[PDB]
Parts: structure tokens; C-alpha cells; sequence
């Protein structure tokens, strides 16, 4: 790491100088740092260069504007301090280069879009793993090598990205954020691959309004190396982008893919929601296949294909990615199935919202013959307004709704079940019970073989909050057990 090598692609004259670390924040800015000043909102880096200075820093990199003129180098005290317009632009790139090209390094795929980031990155990850990869994942759940993952500017990314290829990482899943884009977070990324979940937004209803978004989108899209384009044709707007990328890959399960176009596609032809996952029955241009998923509900089918067709794109072979489907997991705590032999199917899932409620129980519902259990109840000592509005939920989309506790803390823990019940048309035929894990047992030991009992709420979490006391109690451990599996 030479500051002169750094900056050969963009300024000639540079001096050399050897660098350790490449910073953002003067505070940590130590002997032998590259420092670079940038311009933020509310906040201006160049202010805080004699600080950096008298930290020791080898050099600095800073904002041109209203300063200097890009190019300029300067010195201070003896310091170098070069720059350059744009550098929020250039960041990527620049660090990019600091830490080697990491990108260039490993195969990276993006996955962006509103939802199915995660599950869609932990496919990727977990499926090339399985044909051979060393694979890695970075996202919200956090960034590192598979099974090892823990808890963000442009230099950040490629850090990160550079430790991940100094652990032996081969390829590597991120999660892309329609803000990370915005702000050039992964503007020099060398992207194997690119993946749209969806490309739809609320708020877009005026058709000016649409245009602008996608107008902006499209700019951002045309300045990044995206490399193979995988796109949810099942999405509005991914259907219009794929319209203008005759090399993009569609992928569907509804029926929209335009065989016409002669791409390269990939569609579920039939899906079997079944007490322990999904058969998916698939045709694609490269070769037809059946994958059994043990991952549940329809969105889970397309983040599933999505997965598949990229990898696809890339080269993986059908064969082996076909002999391996069935290892694909789901993301501990999202509908997580547990199955025993002749007992009923048990989810959980860490749906704790009117909204990610009724979507694991509309995706519950798909896989259950029977009756449909929903055990689950609300956080104490937080806002209310949600408890009402999942009673109704339950009610609704579940055939028996078992109110419980759920992290009731200092709150009265009936108080809450009422707010709960309060929702309902018909609280006389919800049935309450408390201690959590007695309304889980109650549901399980009830259900009937063919019945599908979702456990909310929780997910991964391992413990119950009662009062100030974080008790240890898991709803996968206490499923686990009743159905005589392991957790």
C-alpha cells in the first residue's frame, strides 16, 4: 500500500508513501493512515485534517470542492494531502484499490430489491458452497464466511469484502440496499452477477413519479459493473426491465416469463406445497429439473429459483445444483419447518408485525391440509397499537389463534393478551394460555397430523423477557423436543 501506486490512476505526481489503514473518521486516524477527508451531509471531514495530521497520519485524501482543483497535491507539515472532486463518487474505487480489487478476487453477487435479500444471499452463499465455493455472506444479518457471520461506507464494503478474501472466501453473497446504491456505497464493485427480487416501491403512483425513480435506477444500474442480470419477472417492474435486457435472465413462477424473446429464462412449472417444503417442478433454457426445498411458502419458491438461475448464469452446473437443492436451509427463525414422523408440521417464524404476521400464516396456510395453528403474542412495555391488529390476523388467516406470551417484561402479561383480543370478532373462540411454552405444547400435542401450527414472534431469539429476568427459553428448542427432533 503506496499512496503513489494508490493514486496512478488518477494523479500522476502523487508522492510515494507507505500506508497502513484507509479511514474516514479522524478519531481513529493513527501513524501511517490514509485519512480521507470527505464532504457528508452536515459534515466535513477537510475540518478535521490538523487533528489527522497530529495523529501521525502518513497522508490524506480529500474533498476538491470550493478548495482545490482535482488533482491538487499539497502538503501540511510535511503531509501529503491530495484532492480530488468527487470523492464520494470515487471512494469504491479508491478503496477498492487500497485493499487489492477484492471483487476481482472472488466471484460477488448482488442481490437488491424490497424483500427476499436475505433468504435470496443465504441461497446463493450456502448453494455454491455445496458445488465446491468457499462462501460468504454480507448483509443485515452481518457480514463473514458462511456459519460465521457477525453484525457501512464505501471503504467499509471493500474492507470488508478484502478481509473476507484474505479468510479464503471464493464467492461472496451482498445484499445491496436501495440507499448503499444512492450513495456509490458499491459503486466499483466488479458484481459476477446481479439479482432483482423485485424493483417496486410504494409511493409511485403518479406516472412522473415512476419515471424519475426508474430513471434514476437506470442511471445508477448503466454506471455499475452488474455483470449477469437475474430478474424477477414476477415483479411490474422487473417485467419492464427485462423488456430493455435481452441478456438479463427471467425467472418466474406466475406464468410471466415471453418465451418469444428466445432469453434465458426460468419458470416454475408447478409447485407442491407439501408438510415439510415445496416440490418445484421447473423448466428453464438450461434443462428442466424437480427441487425439493425444505424452505416454506411461495416467496421462499421464488428467492429459491432466483438462487438457481443465477447460479445458472454463472456457469454452475444443473446436474449438481440439482443434487444438492435439498441441503439448502432457511435463515434460522424464518419459517423454520420442523417435521417428525406422523406428528403435525411445526413453523417458526420471528413475524412479530401485522404484516409479517399474515404473511407467514397466507405462507403456512399453502403447506397445511388440516388446521392451521397460529401461537404468538406481543412485547410488553413497547407501543401497543400493533396488539389488536394481530389478534385480528390471527383470527383471520389462522384456524385456531393461541394467544400467549411473547417478552412481556415489566407489563402485566394478561394486560397484554387482552389488547390482543380486544382486535378480534371473536375472542371467545381464541384460546389464551400463558407461559409460553405451555400454549406452544398445547397447540402442538393438539394439532392434528395433517395440521400446521405457526410458532411467531420469536425466530432464532433465545429468551423470554419476564420482568427485568432475560430467561432462556427458545421456541425452536421447546418444537424440537416435542416432536422429538433436534433444534
Amino acid at each position: 500500500r503506496n499512496l503513489r501506486d494508490l493514486l496512478a490512476p488518477w494523479v500522476p505526481d502523487a508522492p510515494s508513501r507507505a500506508l497502513r489503514e484507509m479511514t474516514l473518521d479522524s478519531r481513529v486516524a493513527a501513524a501511517g493512515d490514509l485519512f480521507v477527508a470527505v464532504v457528508g451531509h452536515q459534515a466535513d471531514g477537510r475540518r478535521y485534517i490538523p487533528q489527522a495530521i497530529a495523529q501521525g497520519v502518513a497522508a490524506i485524501i480529500a474533498e476538491a470542492k470550493d478548495e482545490a482543483t482535482d488533482g491538487e497535491i499539497r502538503e501540511m507539515h510535511g503531509v501529503p494531502v491530495i484532492y480530488l472532486s468527487q470523492l464520494n463518487e470515487r471512494l469504491s474505487a479508491l478503496a477498492g484499490r487500497f485493499y487489492h480489487e477484492p471483487s476481482d478476487n472472488l466471484r460477488l453477487v448482488g442481490v437488491t430489491g424490497t424483500n427476499g435479500k436475505t433468504t435470496t444471499t443465504q441461497l446463493l452463499a450456502q448453494w455454491s458452497q455445496l458445488l465446491g465455493e468457499i462462501s460468504a455472506v454480507m448483509g443485515t444479518v452481518g457480514n463473514g464466511l458462511l456459519g460465521k457471520v457477525i453484525p457501512g461506507s464505501a471503504v467499509d464494503v471493500q474492507h470488508e469484502l478484502a478481509g473476507l478474501v484474505d479468510q479464503g472466501a471464493t464467492f461472496c453473497a451482498m445484499e445491496v440496499s436501495s440507499h448503499g446504491l444512492v450513495q456509490h456505497r458499491v459503486a466499483a464493485l466488479k458484481f459476477a452477477a446481479s439479482v432483482f427480487t423485485n424493483l417496486s416501491r410504494d409511493h409511485l403512483d403518479y406516472h412522473g413519479d415512476m419515471e424519475h425513480y426508474e430513471a434514476a435506477k437506470w442511471l445508477l444500474y448503466s454506471e455499475h459493473h452488474c455483470g449477469q442480470a437475474i430478474i424477477n419477472a414476477d415483479d411490474e417492474v422487473g417485467r419492464r426491465w427485462l423488456a430493455k435486457l435481452p441478456d438479463a435472465v427471467a425467472v418466474s413462477m406466475e406464468d410471466h416469463i415471453n418465451p418469444n424473446c428466445h432469453g434465458r429464462w426460468l419458470k416454475a412449472t408447478e409447485v407442491n406445497y407439501h408438510d415439510s417444503g415445496a416440490t418445484i417442478r421447473f423448466s428453464s433454457s438450461w434443462g428442466d429439473g424437480e427441487i425439493e426445498s425444505h424452505l416454506m411458502g411461495a416467496f421462499n419458491v421464488s428467492n429459491l429459483l432466483l438462487a438457481l438461475a443465477t447460479l445458472l448464469a454463472l456457469g454452475y452446473p444443473l446436474a449438481d445444483l440439482l443434487k444438492t437443492a435439498a441441503r439448502l436451509q432457511p435463515v434460522c427463525g424464518r419459517m423454520e419447518v420442523f417435521t417428525a414422523p406422523g406428528k403435525p408440521t411445526v413453523v417458526v417464524d420471528y413475524a412479530h408485525t401485522p404484516d409479517a404476521l399474515e404473511k407467514a400464516l397466507q405462507a403456512a396456510r399453502l403447506h397445511c391440509a388440516g388446521k392451521l395453528w397460529c401461537v404468538f403474542g406481543c412485547g410488553g412495555d413497547r407501543d401497543k397499537g400493533k396488539r389488536p391488529l394481530m389478534g385480528a390476523i390471527a383470527e383471520e388467516f389462522a384456524d385456531v389463534a393461541v394467544v400467549t406470551d411473547d417478552n412481556p417484561r415489566t407489563e402485566e402479561p394478561r394486560a397484554i393478551i387482552n389488547d390482543i383480543l380486544a382486535g378480534m370478532l371473536d375472542a371467545g373462540h381464541a384460546k389464551v394460555m400463558e407461559g409460553r411454552a405451555e400454549a406452544v405444547t398445547c397447540a402442538v400435542m393438539q394439532a392434528k397430523e395433517n395440521d400446521v401450527v405457526l410458532v411467531a414472534g420469536k425466530g432464532h431469539e433465545d429468551y423470554q423477557i419476564v420482568g427485568n429476568q432475560r430467561l432462556d427459553y427458545s421456541d425452536r428448542v421447546t418444537v424440537a423436543r416435542l416432536l422429538g427432533v433436534i433444534a
